[PDB]
């Protein structure tokens, strides 16, 4: 919804209301939980033509949970998703700064396409893999305008010394390179950052640097969407041990995500996917699967404003998992109005 | 404020800023309290024409309190009022899901018309009587298009197992039927739900099912608004005992609400009302009035964007009330800008 | 961004996304701190022409911090900046009520012009000097339309009995008078209010009334902005003692703020400023500087939507300060998209 378009400046207001319910047995031992998961999003996205070569931009988006009471829990799960501003010049590149996606998400975004679930390794506030505060990101499209389809990025992660180790990080650098051709896309991305003293002080995890990288392929054409990600992390993936009630990072993980989807012209978009994340070298445990499931699902698009969906997670995690990770299935049912 | 209207999709942004002050003696023993009560609302309401018979819709509304400091109390009273999405077909009905009004509010809305106060039994997060998370609601207008003025609804309340008993509920079903003719409206509505284990574990209240029903009449025509509600609840109305510092639900209540109002063409709308809510079978007490007052008030509408109002509550609750319910009067003064 | 303009009613939606980073040594002993300071603003401002002499209005603005994780700290620093509604008549005056600027801010606003910092004595939730809840404000423009450039205001501060003494206040009255001529402006403003029992009970500070006043001059013309404020407070300025971990108000302060700025036509706006705030009669200390710095800074305006800035605070506070006030420098770097 364009609310302003005079000369230089264009502003869009956008939002959505998501009626959403999760069904699981009982559901504290399930993949996704059980009960109402309704939420809403509001945001703006703006762009100003400063001169013939230079554009300025900003974006903001907030999440308002709709599954809280109006009492003490009213704000649970509310947060800023995105908040950044930047500048883009000609065929030189773009620079933005704020709360934005980590550069490894350039790869992980390939498989973050499921109706409701998926994208399990793109954790928020986790270095370079998901949403993260205080990133400066340089992006180049079409390699200075010389090589069509060839993009790269360089990202500096500023340190965020927060109260919890889960949500903190030290200074870091990361980058990504991407090539797209005839409906395919190839991507690789890598970042390394320091860990904070509060992260080192955690039982689970040990080392001075956190590292994350991932590669991916996608195909996105002729009504088909197929993608695969591979990734490895060092001291970056957050974990909990529900037996020892302790927490930290995984010394190492290996991550695989696959998705295949077809879009029928009358609106139905079935989805199948697989996701497997395994950790290693975990103080008091050894090797343990963090995520392991098959997904079968569908979205029905009535048009670009209205959709409904069912997302079924066949959870392959075992009831004996050493970290306590839930092993039951979850199915989501969603109805979405957006503008 | 329509911010988009192209072909299928219409989106309205709406909001208001309410400068509001409550005057009571001292005011911890008063009906409404004392001090600044300023707040603001923002929302969106959208509608998409999917085909000739089928429309999609969404609505979201948030409350931002304006009577908090910017310190630790900044978010007190902030919350999502509404957040839902749905579909409406032809002369078959509508279905929506999310945070929405309980179906008994179809009746109680009849008397929830006072400038500031009123609607005292339409508690939020209380089964079917007010705002509630995780409801699916089927609505039929004009009985499949066969009987003009005859509407009904069926609502399934999904369970919300929250940290407090006050804000929780179990699975439930409810319905309402309504008939309107020559400026009158007749309504009845009933819902029953299970209570959670955390609700059963509360001192005040006992039983496995919560029930709420209400009937109402209104007249709304020739510049007059007159309405009456009657209702009864079992194990549903929340209560506190300020002597024993305990809390729970009332085993039973009986509720009466009356309102009469006249709208002068130059803008003044005087209001008088009566509200009485009495509980029964309360562990350690017996019978006790929850609400008991006369209201005299007026709104002045300058136009549809700007209004001012005074709302006087003559509180008939006694200083000896057994639950500690406040007995002093309260008067509100409000100035409202909305769009 | 005007989202509605039909006949009587005009509504603007406004907002901004501020990518912002503070650099200080380490930075718990610095002026501004260290790390990401990204935030966003959203608001609306509306105005209705009720008749030829009478206009109605409302404004709301919220601050959403973008430097929080999505965990427990998600809402830190979020708040309502402004929330009020009012009426303006002909050449009689305006009246509004809500969360608005204290009338002493009529003076202090003169020097609150720095790219990022500055305006250090316009504390929020501090009687009349900054943002404050529950104020009713009468304003007269051009002295009933008789004396061009001559404005005054009268403000009644309603009592806000909050959980902390820092954020509370008692009933109070304040006023301001202002004269503008040939690019100059002269202002004086005074307010006095009662303190609450919780404020009296604080170690630092003693007395039954809080008082704040300030005068100022500005020049704002020919691309130059020059301003000076002087102010004195009694029992109003909040203070902390980081040695004794105690808090309260200063028995007295004296405040000086100066700013000079030049706006080049191609967009660069350099700024220099000085700010000094000194307290007196502080239980267990005597005299101590609260603020003391030089500022050198610049904004580059690409256009009215996009800007960038650097703001350098040369902090003159000493490492031995008796209240523990930080003594290190801070520099901010900001990139701003607004509409
Ligand atoms: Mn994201
Ligand atoms: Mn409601
Ligand atoms: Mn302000």
């Amino acid at each position: 919804a364009e609310i302003y378009n005079k000369d230089g400046n264009k502003v869009d207001l956008y939002g959505k209301a998501v009626g959403l319910h999760y069904f699981s047995k009982g559901g504290e031992n399930s993949y996704g939980g059980n009960g109402d998961m309704t939420y809403a999003r509001l945001g703006f996205k703006g762009e100003t033509q400063i001169n013939s070569d230079l554009t300025g931009y900003g974006q903001w988006e907030y999440n308002f949970q709709g599954n809280n009471s109006e009492g003490a829990d009213a704000q649970t799960g509310n947060k800023t998703h995105l908040a950044f501003a930047g500048l883009k010049y000609a065929d030189v590149g773009s620079f933005d700064y704020g709360r934005n996606h980590g550069v490894v998400y350039d790869a992980l975004g390939y498989t973050d396409m499921l109706p409701e679930f998926g994208g399990d390794t793109a954790y928020s506030d986790d270095f370079f893999v998901g949403d993260v505060g205080g990133v400066a990101t340089y992006r180049n499209s079409n390699f200075f305008g010389l090589v069509d389809g060839l993009n790269f990025a360089v990202q500096y992660l500023g340190k965020n010394e927060r109260d919890t180790a889960r949500r903190s990080n030290g200074d870091g650098v990361g980058g990504s390179i991407s090539y797209e051709y005839e409906g395919f896309g190839i991507v690789g991305a890598y970042g390394a950052a320091d860990r904070t003293n509060l992260q080192e002080a955690q039982p689970l995890g040990n080392g001075k640097k956190a590292e994350q990288w991932a590669t991916g392929l996608k195909y996105d054409a002729n009504n088909i969407y197929l993608a695969a990600n591979y990734g490895e992390t060092r001291n970056a993936t957050p974990i909990t041990n529900k037996f020892t009630n302790t927490s930290g990072f995984a010394n190492k993980t290996q991550d695989v995500l696959l998705v295949a989807q077809y879009q029928f012209d009358f609106g139905l978009r079935p989805s199948i996917a697989y996701t497997k994340s395994k950790a290693k070298d975990v103080e008091g445990i050894g090797d343990v699967d963090l995520v392991n499931y098959f997904e079968v699902g569908a979205t029905y698009y009535f048009n670009k404003n209205m959709s409904t969906y069912v997302d079924y997670i066949i959870n392959q995690i075992d009831s004996d998992n050493k970290l306590g990770v839930g092993s039951d299935d979850t199915v989501a049912v969603g109805i979405v109005y957006q503008f």
